[PDB]
């Protein structure tokens, strides 16, 4: 058997506003920003035992990403990170170690890019934290690719919303797609988001990605009543999960702006990250 799918858009109306979501969420156990990001590796057969390398948050989306990947695939997974909290260790880092990621501390509190670097052997494949890389945007080719054929089978020309927090998957996304794109800065501000997709490609051309500012200063990863509100709104009248550090603040932003032409928002997964801020509310 041969089968193939698409994650679907479903339609939602909040408060009179009819938008569309791309249920991104829905595309399996690796599913969401980092599933997109994945395309690239999942597409390539690499031998056996293949050893992987990346860095980052011991409690970040794409650690967990990752160490389904590397599971699946009887893949290796060797992932650096600061030295981890005593309390942490006692007690996403908990699915990864279950996954069994090799987890390597930065004893010598160095640079984690460099230590992370150092750690990777001839054979080995580097991949950079959050999958900020090159290699990224091909999953988001692939999402660009879907929205074009699911556009022309509603006949809507949509102006498409997803947050950002490198940036990575609003640029590739902009880059591809013929709608235009627009994004938010969860992390810090938007001089610093554009200043990250530059460092990820110093010849990016903006003409397709277009930034929105909240009417409210958010902190990252703090918790909002009216983020928790909006959550448990769109899971209890929805059935639709949404991740607390970033989608919940890109619906907010979106749901407030005019927009000229059908919106369609990208959910970004990840759901399985809110068991720490969930704690926090």
């Amino acid at each position: 058997n041969f089968i193939k799918t698409i994650s679907p858009i479903q339609k939602i109306n909040f408060n009179g506003f009819e938008f569309y979501i791309k249920r991104d969420d829905l595309l399996g156990e690796i599913n969401g920003n980092k599933a997109r990001k994945l395309a690239f590796y999942i597409h390539q057969r690499y031998p056996k035992n293949q050893s992987f390398v990346s860095y980052g948050g011991s409690q970040s989306n794409a650690l967990a990403a990752l160490s389904i990947f590397a599971k699946q695939r009887s893949y290796k997974l060797v992932f650096a990170c600061e030295k981890i909290s005593t309390f942490l260790k006692n007690n996403n880092y908990a699915l990864a170690l279950e996954n069994g990621v090799d987890f390597v501390e930065n004893i010598h509190s160095l640079s984690l890019k460099q230590f992370a670097l150092s750690l990777c052997k001839k054979d080995d494949v580097f991949i950079e934290q959050g999958i900020a890389n090159l290699e990224a945007q091909y999953g988001y080719m692939e999402l660009a690719q879907e929205i074009q054929m699911q556009s022309q089978s509603l006949k809507l020309d949509f102006d498409i919303f997803l947050p950002s927090g490198t940036g990575t998957s609003a640029a590739f996304l902009a880059k591809y797609s013929k709608f235009k794109v627009f994004t938010c800065a969860c992390v810090g501000d938007i001089k610093y988001l554009k200043k990250q997709i530059l460092t990820l490609d110093p010849s990016y051309d903006f003409s397709n990605l277009e930034f929105l500012t909240s009417d409210k200063k958010y902190h990252f990863a703090k918790p909002y009543k009216e983020f928790y509100e909006l959550y448990m709104d769109l899971k209890l009248k929805c059935n639709i999960e949404f991740d607390l550090l970033y989608d919940i603040l890109g619906l907010s932003i979106a749901l407030k702006q005019e927009w000229k032409k059908p919106l369609l928002y990208i959910h970004q997964g990840g759901i399985l990250g809110n068991s720490t801020m969930l704690e926090r509310y």
